[PDB]
């Protein structure tokens, strides 16, 4: 998969299939532990070329791209597979 679209927060994705998406609404603040990605059923989740599928990661933890936004990648294998971003 490839060629990202913009998304809006809070975000959620479901159902067997493979994707990219982008955003710039991600908080940068060192206080913002309550804003995160987390996954359990997904075969893959990467953000700017680091894998997090079996864990959680906060938006404030990740540096932006040079053009000023974050890249997110997802893969699902199942009809019950879902994910959530704050």
């Amino acid at each position: 998969s490839g060629e990202y679209t913009e998304i809006a927060l809070p975000f959620s994705y479901d159902g067997a299939g493979e994707y990219y998406w982008k955003t710039d609404q991600f908080s940068t603040d060192p206080n913002d532990w309550s804003r995160y990605v987390n996954s359990w059923n997904l075969d893959l989740l990467e953000i700017n070329g680091t894998d997090y599928t079996n864990v959680w990661v906060a938006q404030h933890q990740i540096p932006a791209a040079s053009d000023g936004y974050w890249y997110i990648h997802y893969k699902s294998g199942v009809s019950w597979g879902h994910v959530e971003i704050k």
